[PDB]
């Protein structure tokens, strides 16, 4: 309705869904939505081969 996007630590235990990458620096998984505008991401760069 108003608030309810994250939920009960949904992504807590479970890994990141196809699209997002784990970010040790931010101890959280970032979504591509950030890589698209910011390709200088380490969570997607250090994780991906290239």
């Amino acid at each position: 309705g108003s608030s309810g996007s994250s939920g009960e630590q949904a992504p807590g235990t479970a890994p990141c869904s196809r699209g997002s990458s784990w970010s040790a620096d931010l101890d959280k998984c970032m979504d591509c939505a950030s890589c698209r505008a910011r390709p200088h991401s380490d969570f997607c760069l250090g994780c991906a081969a290239a």
